[PDB]
């Protein structure tokens, strides 16, 4: 038959990965193509939302660090101005027994109760002598942890937190994925630091980072999308992909529109990929993976930001006094993530969950905090409770005086929050992925790919870019198959203008 | 002034590297490009010779295990017919103590005296213990050897072999360039062998391969080149470059003709290049590294190839029982390497260097042997003595009976035969190579990029290809920059058919 | 009341230990004393028995190696003549898959099937690399074995044999006791030996050893006893100790004789000790110990000793084709352990368990073999079967041709054969022994002490000696509390004549 | 011809050792003997001396730990009175850059400058790892030291100090003398104690030594000496032994007396013994030995035990500002180690060594510092300076304010202070001792038998007892050839009254 229309290449989804695709597609501009999204608003998970009260919230505190000069090119193109951006220094703390413990946890043991210090140092000495003897390799993530850290830190922080974040015990996932993320401590220097009750806060992927002036992180993907030809895109219920026939290389939509493709690029969750294909084998295979749902909770609050807080960017919570694994001061990122002091809002409620004295709308400055709470079969959540539970956690954490006035409340639940790096993961993937490609499909994304090592924004955008560049110029996908490689380097070669483009506009003479 | 000719990208040299340039270049066909070469006949050092007596001798008799599907693509495009190729499993030997020992060396140690067996093993056991206890690595190749090998093993085989082949010790070499080239010995495996007296030859990158029926290894490049647009090529006095004006982007010839270039790809020897553009910073740099000059000697011999010779291909010579560092049975490769069975040739003279009984021209069939030996300031050779001593060595090594009739002989020598991986090499190259791109020069190859880790035909051709792909599409050269990457993988993505090509075709409608 | 008689010191039992006691007691001569034994014939387990056919058998092949110059003194005194003794070289073999494998097993792997050789060498390489990493210590005997030897030899020989001997799995006993007994292999030299198919038979406690001219090893203790005052001794049913009251320091006998003592020395089995004391606590404690019963089997056989046998002294049987753990050629030791060739005996039966072809008494020379079979709750035995089962095992071991004529048969069962070095042993002893001493009692012996490390004849005799010397001169008991000490040395200080004795006879002037 | 008298045993020298040997000679009371010394006084070099002002000083901080219940027996007997006993908890410090640091110095590193802290700590880390791996053995004292400490603590105590006290580079001394303990730096302890800045030292509740109420350790000597019948002693210029003929077993006395002996115990310096016996070989051999020459200097001071002094016992000095390796406050051991408060004495000099402005003789109370200065040809000393040195450096360490008043001075240089544990010491000893012993000579002593491992008063004493009881009771000399053994145990077995003796006494009935 005749597909309603046909291109050489079809990109499904408007998130960062889909947009990497669209960006290189558009840049080379050799082949027929176009991109679709169920969302009239592009950016997917990387997008932003807002409360009627006027407070903005990302999906869980998205911050920028990139290994890609291409990614950076695209960004600077979409937000070219100096003031389109704010530049911040990473500030991280961990809440343990009343303390704010500077990240990395390790050398900051100095700030601990001396007894817990003792425990940590002990377990760590054990791990050190033991490691001295190793040819071999860690099996589980847990095992890895215990190996690089020691049972003191393991029991104290690592385990409880990492379950709080992953919604599964650290024993049940693997250690393959940790290369530039998770910190492995050096005993000698830790001893030293503790001796001196001093800190080293310089390490981490985040030394400096930047944030969009206004519009939250969703503004990046809006601005980025704006750069494309519009008739080459469809977002809305017209963008919703209902069905896939990989044998006809055709896709059916919500409106029953049909589309042909020579090749396909899909950023949508691979399980839904399969479900939409009606491929029994494939779905059976995709069920083998695991993921965690995220609940995002922001809070509007009245009054100029407290002194107890200040320059703190985001931070973590191992203890069980709070439902959330992490939290973020959004106000610190820019002035535009919350309304203006000048504007008058009424107090929604007291931090202790009580009526304010009255109903009047007053102004003051304000501030914003965004915390995230995980859910899975091993760690469920109750929706109604969970919000109040969070606010409570804030109380308990010495975050808010119960006297504090809550001006705003935000809650939303995301079904696929995280690819879960379980042990079964590589077994399932190494099956799924190549299976797809032989059908001429590139599944890439936080979910399309399902590799969390690679699940950051630049990572995704570059998964799209690479998938494309492979489909055209036969480029290998390093972001995909060689994460430690891509992460362990600055990638300078690929730019938004390539010698091809240069020599074409050269040819124009 | 304007120059006589101008290209987007200028390619110098017919070396497989350069031809990789011209091939990818032509394929994409985006910018203007050409190739210019001194030699009238393509392939350069990959090109083949024949004695006045009708025997073919390559330069070394190069054989193939290929890491490049694109490569095999151009090869199967140049040789689309069935009979075009012959295929063989590898037979490799090592000459010590009146005994032929197969590769890999150590397992087959069972063919040695139980005494030499003993000592070797002991070196290997000590080495094994130390091996379990080191966390660290070798500065030098020698330390490398002794480390994963042991002494008896080393002295018997490794150190001497590498002297004969490099014209240098094992101590003056850096240890970083291998792990493809040589096996990882399991003292266990070696033992189980020695225990049983069992024979298995499995190891090496030489595993199985193809050889051109006719033309030797040079016909390949003849063909592959004849697939290029002719106006895009110059080989002869019309092709020789007398000078390079580096910042004028201009190139000057032996007939006087001139070329400006947007990009410059040199496969030409990096030192040669240095003096050529006449810059003493660069020439000082280049001269910071020296090389081993190589001697190639082929020889034709009368009658059915002997009882002893049989299925063997190439052989290693650690012992001082001769001059030559290694040899090849060239006739083994193809039936067409030697003159026809029916052709009559007289015996030029006996393997014992005396005169023959019959100055008569008779036939038998003929077999051909071809061996190579290096030379340098620290391992000199005599130009007049060499040949004689080679044939002598043939007799000794039990290649020959002095009764044997020499039908033909070949000798020729190349000044730059091998890049030598000095401990000083990268420290220098990290200066030499980078600067060229500041001038827009990709100097790639064996002697172009000076890395034998990627030294071989398919590799060099690849340095060219990738230099192209980087110059157009901004790919990174993992061949040049990252050897173990490309080597430890099969690279399936890059090819003679890519999306660009395909959709040029499709859209043509 | 009045004990029938009273001495200062009472020794119970005439075995080697008891005799050590009596010997030093007598030597010093200071205190009142005497010694009693249930046995009209002294020597206990160290004694000898004889078949009506005239073949004598020890209790399981007792051979002499001593660390004690005092022991040696006593011996030379009792058997002062040159010809009272024979001097032999230790010859030991192990039956594995048809081979006679020279002791020590390890380096004699050369004589093994090359495949089993492989296995052994492998397990051993493992154990070696693993041991290279150890600070730590072996827990069980099994663990010890596997550590020093490797899983090849472990599975092959050590495990099955050691259960065959101990009547308990190696896992269930401790590695504390092995210092000069059990051999721990050196990989390097083992490899070497195997490469050369050669042997090293020089190690062991036994390099040379001696045997009593006539009378078996019982003759030693007969002579040794003869050396004492007779009225100072009681052996018979007049020597049998029925009861002990440690509170009265009095002992009652079979005849109801009663005896007082200031101190007591007891070589009798400590469990029977406690049972005889009627001490509930004690017995409860002594039940915590384990031991193995021994069945001793000798064989009279007709005809001059076979060539297959020769100089072989004794040897071991890991395999399950035979009931017995060990066997000895008694004929080799002395000509007097079997009757004289000149004497005519009838054939009792065929080696295949049949009737001879006549009942007539014929002479020939003869020969003797003494094998031992263990018993315990984990390895029981059937009395009647077990003999014929043994003869059978001989047939199967290529010991006797079924055609061989059996002249003589010996069988006897010993309830306490061995102290079993179970893991529980030290826990039990450290409770039992000091408990005893506070009652002024020294329990010493193979069974009085229950320490097998110390369970050899010289060990025993010296346990008696030391216990005494302690009870008088405040000597420490090194044989007892410091076995590794006594064993790792030649003990030259203590003699049969001491300075005291010399200076007393000096005082006689 | 004839000796003026004949003994079985001749003991040369009245010091601790001679006294031990004698003590058992009588203990046993089997044979005849005589004991001699050239001094009217028993006690040799373990003694005490008294000043004109009535101060007194032991010979170097003689302290109580006995591994021997026998040694104790002798004591308790000698000095019956509890009111003759003074009991002191063990107290110890070291002077480090102004600091008093509780033994062990390791665990108290906490009191130190932080730079030096981490220094020591990296030292111990590196050490604890390399040691983690060690298959090998330390060939020097120093070697083993660093293997214990890590270079940090290594530098900061034992190198400069142990050279201070040993007067030889510790790299020139064996570590073997410290016997069987593995040099396994204990990191967890140091680390933790360092975290806590927690001070932890010497030992208490328990660590203690008793001291004679009056008359010092010479006082002890006379105390237990008097317990002998007088006739068997020769003491004075009279007892002095001027010649040794081991052939006739005659010792020629000073007065012209000569004495025959069956066996000989001689505690005078091994060398000097070789001189007296005029043995050339043994002279040339004793030439091989080494040892240090010692200076003892005590000080009278005015006033009551000071602030910085406290109840502290004795302390060490690694630094170069003071000549002594150690000093003990005698004041605390017995109130009688100094004149009575009411005694009236003049003041010699001022702590800084100025004139007492008043030369009147007044009372006040007093206290006492003894200290010790090392000498070798490696570390020569100056008699003149030395007193004033220990003075100054005493102020350099702030043991005095320059005003502190000195009531008296004691100085003496003891020729043979210490035998040194050089590597060569066993090369000498092991040869020399068998030589002598076979002459029927037991040469035991500080410099008689030469081993610091067992150098204590109790070690000497019991080495003599050991020897004698060898000759008579057939006893091995454990404190002799097994200092690891004797030093590692509770030796309860030999008492001053032995069962033998108790039985002899019962037969006195």
């Amino acid at each position: 038959t005749h597909p309603d229309i046909s291109v050489d290449v079809l990109v499904i989804g408007a998130g960062p990965t889909g947009l990497g695709a669209a960006k290189r597609l558009n840049q080379i501009d050799g082949p027929s193509w176009m991109i679709v999204d169920s969302n009239e608003t592009p950016g997917g998970l990387a997008s932003t939302d807002v409360t009627p009260e006027g407070f903005l919230y990302d999906v869980g505190g998205h911050v920028i660090f990139s290994h890609y000069k291409y990614f950076d090119d695209c960004l600077d193109e979409a937000l070219p101005k100096e003031d389109d951006w704010y530049t911040h220094q990473r500030i991280s703390y961990v809440r343990c027994q009343g303390q704010w413990v500077p990240y990395p946890f390790q050398n900051n043991i100095s700030m601990l109760p001396k007894e817990e210090q003792v425990k940590c140092i002990d377990g760590m000495i054990d791990a050190a002598l033991e490691a001295r003897v190793a040819n071999t390799k860690p099996k589980t993530f847990d095992e890895w942890i215990v190996r690089m850290m020691g049972t003191g830190i393991a029991d104290l922080f690592m385990r409880p937190y990492n379950f709080k974040v992953w919604a599964v015990p650290t024993t049940k996932m693997q250690c393959a994925w940790l290369g530039e993320r998770v910190a492995a401590p050096n005993l000698k220097a830790v001893t030293t630091n503790v001796i001196l009750g001093k800190t080293a806060g310089n390490w981490g992927p985040n030394a400096t980072f930047r944030f969009p002036a206004r519009g939250g992180t969703g503004g990046i993907w809006i601005a980025v999308a704006n750069t494309l030809p519009k008739e080459k895109t469809r977002f809305g219920e017209k963008g919703k992909v209902t069905k896939v026939n990989a044998n006809n290389k055709t896709v059916t939509l919500q409106d029953g529109t049909t589309i042909g493709y020579k090749k396909l690029v899909s950023t949508m969750a691979v399980d839904f990929l399969a479900e939409a294909m009606n491929d029994q084998e494939l779905v059976g295979l995709t069920k083998q993976l695991f993921y965690s749902s995220t609940h995002v909770i922001g809070v509007g609050v009245r009054g100029s930001r407290p002194e107890r807080i200040g320059d703190k960017c985001w931070l973590y919570f191992p203890e069980d006094n709070c439902p959330f694994y992490a939290a973020t001061i959004f106000s610190n990122y820019s002035p535009y993530n919350q309304p203006e002091a000048s504007k008058k809002l009424p107090t929604m409620q007291l931090a202790d969950g009580s009526r304010p004295q009255s109903t009047e709308a007053k102004e003051g400055p304000y501030w914003s905090i965004m915390l995230e709470v995980s859910e899975s079969s091993m760690k469920p959540v109750n929706q109604e409770t969970i919000l109040a539970d969070c606010i409570q956690g804030l109380v308990n954490t010495e975050m808010l005086k119960p006297t504090d006035e809550i001006v705003s409340t935000y809650h939303r639940r995301f079904d696929h929050g995280y690819p879960t790096p379980t042990l079964e993961r590589e077994g399932a993937l190494t099956q799924i992925l190549p299976k797809l490609q032989d059908k001429d499909i590139w599944s890439r994304g936080r979910f399309g790919s399902w590799r969390y090592e690679v699940g950051n924004q630049d990572h995704s955008f570059m998964l799209g870019v690479e998938a494309v560049d492979n489909i055209v110029n036969g480029a290998v996908e390093l972001t995909l198959n060689y994460p430690d490689f891509v992460n362990g380097r600055q990638n300078t070669e690929r730019r938004l203008v390539d010698g091809a483009q240069v020599f074409a506009k050269s040819k124009a003479q």
